[PDB]
């Protein structure tokens, strides 16, 4: 291990001690290995099958249920009599229910993959290394690699480890460095040293950096680090180091059931000190034993009544279906809980090239100089019509088509733009449209001259495919182009020698083209092309050039300017070391500007609005793009990120001056600020990391492993269509149409999502509140209990499932993106709801209960028992109290408890209609506003009749009840819930809210 | 109300003033209602859950522990540190046991029914009353009946009060009044009144009894009591008027906490007076609060040390099995406690008839008239082989077999004996045994018919079951049985009507068969029949009839003898009043003697020793019986109560001569006497209440609700397994095999377990003794508490325990019964054995402390503060006696404790090992005569090391020790116990006791 790319080759064979013609001793190899390790990543993956299952039994309701199971499974094993066989259904239906469960927990787990198993995927499995005990290249094992040995890459082969280049045999070395970021331009790399300790990998020309691909030619060197240690083991370490935090719904949603679970507990106690009889009166007697499962038998229906069962699968195929859905808007949402946390994005961070920008690089303007004199220059503006890369278009001066060819300075300007091009064109077939073969950036300078055409070549005797290069070959054979000097964030620019094509052996007569950042290259003129004359460089020629260069890049119109110079006297070709990328940027010296060209990443239509948008749902909006911060702050202005003459001095930072503030002024920028230029590395994590203090759902955007630990710690990461796996397998979304406004479509669908599971949330938790209360009040006027385990549970899982289910269907509330995001903080259940649904729980709770009461009572064709004192006994172990009779066991009959479930059940379907709204009364929210309520409804309805005359089902429940005047009663004794409930909804008028 | 069977019938109607044909007027039933009251027993058992816990609660040493309880409660709450928690365990513990305790308490009194709640199940539910208020027969609640209405029964009937009969509608009333006696053979009731105002219920032929049951037919009377103002309701309320003493040991086990307790607050007030500094030289300071707790620390290791606890649930492992066991030995034993008084019966009533005879009745001698002249009569001795009912046997003179048919007198005798008879034989097929239908005695008479065979009737030819009443169906063709007179007590003899088989209309040819007692019978006849003819009768046969009766009553050979008449001219049928019992003697006049026939009651084979065992156990036993004081004598006489020719004059009283003799004399022959004869009905109650005066442990036995008064005063009432139900819910035990000798069985084995108690409540008591010396020590010398409550508890709940069950195992010592009975008085601990103990407890209660302040003194490996004088001071306040050092609490380590709490284990899995013996060494009494306590002991052990290197337990007692020279010291300091025994142990030689 040792981070050198700035040690030399000597001392990197030093520190290690190594030699490159030999390499390391079979001893050394044994030595290292355990002092630094095996090259790999340590493998994860410890959940086993039985734990997982086991996992699926933490969360106190499903464990309550559990006790509830027992409980129930003990108290059919204690009845006497031939039936107490049919007790088993009770119990066997809980427990089936809690086992499909864990079933479901279990079969994602099994398909449900991360991002840093991925990376594992990115090591080679074999390399080649050169050991001191041997001579031929032995392939061992990517595994088994250690720092020091010296190594081996040729194409196509993926560099097993972190390895500092001593020595590239081929004639260049070229690598695919996309893993890393995604720009597939492969690099050229070097072995010079670079001094910087400190420096970006990207500026680690000397390096070549593991899950990397050798695109062209082969070299050796010297292994540095290996596992955890390099470049990709580092993210993967910060990376499992991230703790992701659980959904605010999952967050809201788990108090619940610690909360439920409490009260439940403090129902029993209660009950208990209500009925203090035995404690207090009875004798010996026997009822004791009988008096103990009573006080059994309502537990377990105090579970299964508080527990709001069935709700999770409602927040599921609502999910799913929200999922499927964002789908057709070109946003993939990959966790079904994320369609939540979008919908509460606060800020969104986005990157430019490519999301915000459709990344079609276009020349469309270019000046050349006129003529200089003393002070007096003049230049040469044009405009060049043409979106695509297609030829398609003509250069024009005064908005008035001129000839390329009638400009000297064009035509030499058209010279470099080609020569110094390093990409090609083509014209697709299927597609039949101009495609891009290379830099973006580089196929619109190709464009140009396609267009420009300053040596009128016949192209209209061409097809569309042919004259695909014609101005550019022609070009081509002019100058042989002899090598080229690569392009460096360091002197900014590109340059490229090459001679004449009727020469032989003689000095003179090379010419090298330099192509770059006006910034640079401007600043090593010191001449000046007039044409084909030539003069020298003075300041008023100069600012006459820069002050456009502003103009066009600040300006209205953002444009990206490249000065194009071309060196006349270059030095002896015998003379350069193309090896020493330092050199280059001397020997692009002493030049001659020849012009300068603006180019154009047009804004996607679409972001246009997006953007606006997010200010209506207040919605921040943050760019994070590569432009210097002036052109930056102007690409901005004209998406509206900033108003077009707003200061924006702290509200705008380069990843330079970022760092340059301390932690103090850092953290605080982070919330005033909204557009990041020339970010640096580590510099997602850090803006999410203050976005984060003030508690702000962050959105970050971006793609390749070096960009993962950021998707990971956001709220919400996002991922292009197009960008790497790591970074897909990494995020919450995949915008499959990598354009912005994709991220807004999905955000607002979010909040229309979350907006209806509200409404099937309250709905459903509501029933169980009223649920309960009726479980306890006949808990204290010891009446039979009127509902059962079993019923209950059909209840919450299909009568009120269904209607739940199209709940989420309510129809997207309109005002949706003109109020500010939702507090995570927010509850569900607060306020007056509380006090609401306190009520609407009461109400149910208790008619369940006299809706029983009344078929024993006030009964009209039954056992009459009017006023019989229930609440005293249900014992008639005596049988006294009940002069003349032969039976008493009438109690447990199954019309009274069939009358409160068929009264829960009309109560439902009603209330399921008082959710359509949260505050509005039904007359202005008609029912059939949401059809697939009504819908439901029915089949609600129907399913409850199908469960008391289908012969086996009205076995296992209940009985049945006849239209002759017992449904008038259920529907007069439901109903009126819904006037409760109105009279209650729309009392909002005179406490201010709407 | 109107006791009443002395009126007469219209002398009843006249002094309640009522209709026989109207009934009472619906006036008379409130104002007779109001006067007598509801006709019920008081229904009590108001023993609330309530209260119920709370009972257990009274007793000094569960309270004792309660104020113990809050103390730590208290001293757990007040503490510093996040480890405050951790001393909650303590605490809970003790109420846990306190709880357990009520928990048991409870448990019992749900299913401990008592035999007062058994008589409300006699009182039927309905009954038939006849109001002037209407004609028909209405069926009011026998609850609602009063005294003076008319009632009516019919078969199946359950008698609803005490009822004079009016008149008798069916041709006869029949009732079996078993469940005041037992004896199932219904009995015939009358009309007629009956002259003795106070005549025992079997003379009051005309009342019918409240429980009773109509048998046959179906009268009606007039109600003459209700309440507990009937029969049974008097009973019932002596039964609630007994007050049953506690046990003998729960009467000293009682003594003990209360003196327990005592002492307790002795070692309180002495502790205080000891470490009187504070008082006396302590300034302000600030160790006032400190100095606190340490005296409240170890109060609350004050009662847990002294109180026995565990104590309890090894006593009740004990008697449970010993009672088991005892189970298998046709001896159930019901109240638990019992198993103890039985051991120390002085006396014992047992019954004849069933208990210590078989109830096997058979005829097996018979002497009839041979010829008689002037003062020279010759009779004709028999014999008849046969101890079961079945045919088989074969008479005999002179030991030579004889025909029946050739002695005329015989086939008369057999005559009577088969018409004169009421009951039938059958063979039963399950058992293939010739079983008896009827009374015993009468099988007996008929089995003798089925033998003598005086027709030579051919039965070789029938099968076992057919000839099941040959003889007898002969003879019951030979004369057609006209009506009977029912046996009475008055004249004590029986008769029957009855004519030939050819007659027509004629005066003559009718016969009456008497069959009655020798005296009364004898003594009615005027002829003596000699065969076929028939003479006068003469001072010589009758003489020489009478002796042989006395011969066979009181011979060697114990017999009843029954003698056989016949009255040849009886009066004119149609001149007999069927319906006055008092005619019925007269009718039974001028008879003709037949015969005489000898029986037998077969003493149990069994009961022949188990007397003698009780004269060896100097266990007295005093038998009731019906028979005469001359044959009952005989019988006494015959199984060895009596001396075959001692002197029992003053020894055998009958029921009448009793009551003749003053309650001075009364209480005196109740002392000396061992045989009542004609006991009279409140007898048994009478004699249990001398035998008492004598502080002598008596058992009683006899069943029926008229004889439960009297089984709940003895101090071991004995129910038979056939007996009556009242009576064995009224009782301490119930011999299933109803054979006097499982009662000697059970009493010895009752012997044996309070030894073996005896042992275990001594070994028990000592470890609290010692226990409580230690904390009487660490109270003194200031040492840090050598032991703790928690340990402490372990110890005398499990440590302890075991040995102390296995020492209940101890084999029974022989000698057992060749002791006189413990007496009550005896004390478990005193004289030497205090010493002894006081002693033994005095060692260990020192060497626990010295075992811990030996592990800071001169301990090897440790805080080896050698002499520091820790009687001085545990204030470190200073730290100044401390020259140099950091640390002091090393004061609370566990090291310490363990020692002595080990030290404490090891001397009492020794000190359990001096028990199984009061004064003998273990090289007499080797450790493996009792293997179930060397077992116990090995567990108790590994249990002692299982808390100690078992993660958990050794985190809440206390931290375990190395078998590196650190146990050595437990064994070095604890095995010489066993010395201090042994020595003190048969230290008694010196002493003269063994
Ligand atoms: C499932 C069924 C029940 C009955 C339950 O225990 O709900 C309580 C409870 C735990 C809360 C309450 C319920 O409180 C009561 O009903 C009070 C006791 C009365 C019952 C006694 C019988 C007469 C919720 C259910 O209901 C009402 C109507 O007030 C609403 C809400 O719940 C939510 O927002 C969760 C939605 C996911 C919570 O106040 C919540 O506490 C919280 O922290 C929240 C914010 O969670």
């Amino acid at each position: 291990m040792e981070a050198a790319h700035s040690k030399s080759t000597e001392e990197c064979l030093a520190y290690f001690g190594v030699s490159e013609t030999t390499g390391l001793t079979p001893d050394q190899v044994k030595r290292h290995l355990e002092k630094y390790g095996h090259n790999e990543l340590p493998a994860e993956e410890g959940k086993s099958l039985w734990e997982l299952v086991i996992e699926q039994f933490e969360d106190l309701l499903v464990r309550i249920l559990l006790l509830a199971a027992c409980i129930s499974f003990v108290l059919a094993w204690f009845e006497e009599g031939e039936e107490t066989i049919t007790a088993f259904v009770e119990p066997f239906v809980i427990l089936l229910i809690l086992i499909a469960n864990a079933i479901v927990g279990v079969w994602q787990e099994r398909n449900a993959e991360n991002a840093i198993e991925a990376l594992k995927e990115y090591e080679p499995e074999m390399g080649k290394v050169y050991r001191a005990d041997r001579k031929s290249v032995q392939r061992i094992k990517a595994r088994d690699i250690v720092p020091g040995d010296i190594v081996e890459v040729a194409v196509g082969d993926k560099v097993p480890a972190d390895i500092r280049i001593l020595s590239i045999k081929s004639t260049t070395l070229r690598v695919d460095q996309s893993i890393l970021t995604g720009e597939s331009v492969s690099v050229i790399k070097h072995t010079e040293p670079v001094p910087d300790p400190r420096a970006v990998n990207q500026d680690k020309k000397n390096m070549l950096f593991s899950g990397t691909n050798i695109a062209a030619g082969k070299a050796l060197g010297i292994v540095a680090t290996t596992g955890v240690s390099t470049e990709i083991g580092k993210i993967r370490d910060q990376m499992a180091a991230t703790e992701q935090d659980k959904t605010p719904l999952q967050q809201k949603l788990d108090e619940f059931g610690e909360q439920l679970s409490k009260v439940i507990s403090l129902i029993c106690v209660a009950v208990w000190l209500i009925n203090i009889g035995h404690f207090n009166d009875p004798v010996h007697g026997g009822s004791w034993i009988r008096g103990a499962i009573y006080y059994f038998k309502i537990a377990v229906a105090l579970a299964v009544a508080a527990i709001p069962e069935g709700l999770p699968a409602v927040i599921t195929t609502c999910l799913a279906l929200g999922t499927r859905r964002m789908a057709k808007k070109n946003a993939i949402v990959r966790s079904l809980p994320s369609v939540e946390t979008l919908g509460c994005t606060s800020v969104i961070c986005s990157d430019k090239t490519g999301t915000l920008t459709t990344n079609q690089m276009s020349v469309c303007k270019m000046f050349i100089i006129d003529k200089v004199d003393g002070d007096f220059c003049s230049l040469n503006e044009f405009s060049i019509t043409g979106s695509t890369y297609a030829p398609e278009g003509e250069v024009l001066k005064n908005d008035k088509p001129i000839r390329s060819g009638q400009f000297d300075g064009l035509v030499e300007l058209a010279t470099i733009c080609a020569l110094c091009n390093d990409s090609s064109l083509d014209f697709n077939e299927t597609k039949g449209v101009y495609e891009k073969v290379g830099e973006a950036t580089e196929t619109a300078l190709t464009t140009l001259v396609e267009k420009m055409n300053v040596f009128n070549t016949e192209v209209r005797n061409l097809s569309k495919v042919e004259r695909a290069n014609a101005c550019n070959s022609v070009i081509r054979q002019l100058m042989k182009k002899e090598f080229t000097l690569e392009f460096s964030r360091d002197r900014k620019s590109m340059s490229v020698y090459c001679s004449p094509a009727k020469s032989s052996r003689a000095a003179v007569g090379n010419k090298m083209f330099v192509k770059g950042a006006p910034e640079g290259v401007i600043d090593r003129c010191n001449y000046v092309r007039v044409g084909t004359t030539r003069v020298p460089m003075t300041g008023p020629v100069k600012e006459k050039i820069l002050s456009v260069i502003k103009e066009w890049g600040t300006g209205r119109d953002t444009l990206r300017c490249l000065a194009l110079a071309t060196r006349d006297t270059p030095p002896k070709r015998e003379e350069m070391v193309l090896d020493d990328s330092s050199r280059f940027m001397e020997y692009e010296t002493d030049l001659t500007f020849v012009g300068v060209v603006g180019m154009l990443d047009p804004p996607r239509k679409e972001v246009m609005g997006s953007i606006q948008l997010c200010r209506d749902a207040g919605i921040r909006v943050i760019m994070i793009t590569g432009d210097n911060k002036g052109t930056a702050i102007a690409i901005c202005r004209r998406i509206g990120i900033f108003g077009e003459n707003e200061e924006v001095a702290d509200r705008a930072y380069t990843g330079r001056e970022f760092d340059d503030l301390p932690l103090a002024e850092q953290r605080e920028a982070c919330r005033r600020a909204c557009c990041f230029a020339r970010v640096e590395p580590s510099h997602k994590s850090k803006i999410v990391e203050y976005l984060q203090s003030y508690d702000e759902i962050t959105a970050m955007t971006g793609d390749g492993v070096n960009d993962a630990p950021a998707l990971k710690k956001a709220e919400i990461g996002i991922a292009m269509g197009s960008g790497t796996a790591v970074a897909k397998t990494a995020s919450e979304m995949v915008l499959a149409d990598d354009n912005f406004s994709t991220i807004v479509a999905a955000v607002e669908e979010g909040r229309a999502i979350y907006n209806n599971m509200k409404q099937f949330i309250r709905y459903l938790i509501s029933s169980n509140v009223g649920e309960v209360v009726c479980i306890f009040l006949t808990a204290a006027l010891g009446l039979p209990e009127a509902l059962i385990p079993v019923q209950l549970l059909w209840v919450n899982l299909v009568t009120d499932g269904l209607p739940a289910t199209a709940l989420g269907f309510n129809p997207p509330d309109l005002d949706i993106m003109d109020r500010p995001p939702r507090s995570p903080k927010e509850p569900l259940i607060s306020g007056w709801l509380f006090f609401r649904y306190m009520a609407i729980g009461g109400y149910v709770g208790a008619a369940t209960v006299g809706a029983a009461a009344w078929w024993f009572m006030y009964a009209e064709d039954g056992p009459g028992v009017t006023y019989h004192q229930l609440t005293h006994f249900m014992q008639c172990t005596e049988d006294h109290p009940h002069f003349e009779g032969l039976d008493c066991e009438i109690f447990e009959a199954p019309e009274p408890m069939t009358m409160a479930l068929s009264v829960l059940v009309t109560i439902e379907m009603c209330n399921a209609l008082n959710s359509l709204s949260e505050n509005q009364s039904l007359m202005r929210m008609p029912p059939w506003v949401n059809i697939w309520l009504l819908g439901s409804i029915c089949l609600s309805m129907s399913l409850h009749f199908l469960i008391l005359y289908v012969d086996p089902l009205p076995m296992i429940f209940k009985l049945k009840a006849l239209d002759l005047t017992q449904w008038l009663m259920v529907l007069k004794i439901s109903l009126p819930v819904i006037g409760l409930d109105e009279i209650l909804k729309f009392i909002a008028r005179n406490y201010l809210e709407g």
